[PDB]
């Protein structure tokens, strides 16, 4: 559906690597935070949920699944919270490759920052920009723009 | 042009919110900084080009303008640096309109949160989603997909 989202959280460089994927297209938003806590998990949803119509978010562990303070961002902003057990069993598989090919694109620019964030945000890019031929960001703001026209 | 943004920096509690607008829409995206520097705004604007489809930006002062930091991101991100003189003089009275109305959302919400970045980020919610007919966040996607079928 045009509102699905999963969360995902990887590791690089002792810090957390946040990812939140729409999941019929492939793009993503990311951040980097020391730890994922619910408190930043829930600043994240709140985030994106002001940038794109997040309807449902899977979530990426039973510990933000039950957190307070991810609920209240949820209700805040409108969005169902779900967990986010793979039903599907090529969704596991989905987003290890998605991690291993950020990480893949981070090491290629990571000499041209000192900070991960920095070469978080070009791997984000260059995410959503790669043609597959459509990009990632194409095929999301085809899917939503199609949506809105029902 | 669905490609074009402007920046705009504003005060608030001893702190700086940095906006981007995307113009045709009145779609934003916002942060909160200790204050405005060429690095800050750099990443600024790598985050919102990773994020959408960024051809030119009307920078918000000839300091950015003028900085090799944010020149360095706009060529990273493939942005065309511009000013943002209003040689159209509406620009500069719906700049400062939105500004105006930014705050008072933030004024309405300023309880719910303890940071005021919590706070700015509720108001680009309410602002993206508020139908003036379409929100800001509906335009926006519309005017990029009918772009993209070009
Ligand atoms: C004085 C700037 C500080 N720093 C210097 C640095 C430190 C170490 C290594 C490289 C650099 C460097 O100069 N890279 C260029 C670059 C130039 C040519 C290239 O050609 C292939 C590729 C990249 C750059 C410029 C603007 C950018 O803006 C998106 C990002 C990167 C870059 C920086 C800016 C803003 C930030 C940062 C950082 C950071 O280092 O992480 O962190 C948060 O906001
Ligand atoms: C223990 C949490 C810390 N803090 C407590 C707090 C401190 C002061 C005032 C209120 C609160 C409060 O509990 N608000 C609820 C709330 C509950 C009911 C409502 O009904 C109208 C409206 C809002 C809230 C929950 C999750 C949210 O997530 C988007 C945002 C807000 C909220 C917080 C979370 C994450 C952050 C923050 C902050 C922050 O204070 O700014 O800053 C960066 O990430």
């Amino acid at each position: 559906s045009p509102g699905i989202w999963q969360l995902d959280c990887t590791h690089l460089e002792g810090k957390v690597i946040l990812v939140a994927v729409h999941v019929a297209s492939g793009y993503i938003e990311a951040e980097v935070i020391p730890a994922e806590t619910g408190q930043e998990t829930a600043y994240f949803l709140l985030k994106l949920a002001g940038r794109w119509p997040v309807k449902t978010v899977h979530t990426d562990n039973g510990s933000n699944f039950t957190s307070t303070t991810v609920k209240a961002a949820c209700w805040w902003a409108g969005i169902k919270q779900e967990d986010g057990i793979p039903y599907n069993p090529q969704s596991q598989g989905v987003i290890e490759s998605m991690n291993k090919e950020l990480k893949k694109i981070i090491g290629q620019v990571r000499d041209q920052a000192e900070h991960l964030k920095t070469a978080v945000q070009m791997a984000v890019f260059i995410h959503n920009h790669k043609r597959k031929g459509y990009s990632a960001g194409e095929r999301i703001v085809d899917i939503i723009a199609t949506d809105i026209q029902t």
